[PDB]
């Protein structure tokens, strides 16, 4: 139901930009280029991602 678009290295994100990864959802704080979310302070888990596998 609710889940941000999975992170995309081919799509620069910015403040407010939300995405999904590792089953959770990450939210950036400002302009950021292709970078592994969760490993950098840039991306922070703002919840969980709902999906079926």
């Amino acid at each position: 139901a609710t889940c941000a678009t999975a992170w995309s290295s081919s799509s620069v994100y910015t403040n407010g930009g939300t995405v999904s990864y590792n089953g959770r959802n990450y939210t950036a704080k400002w302009w950021t280029q292709n970078e592994r979310p969760g490993t950098s302070d840039v991306w922070a888990d703002k919840g969980a991602c709902g999906t079926g596998s």
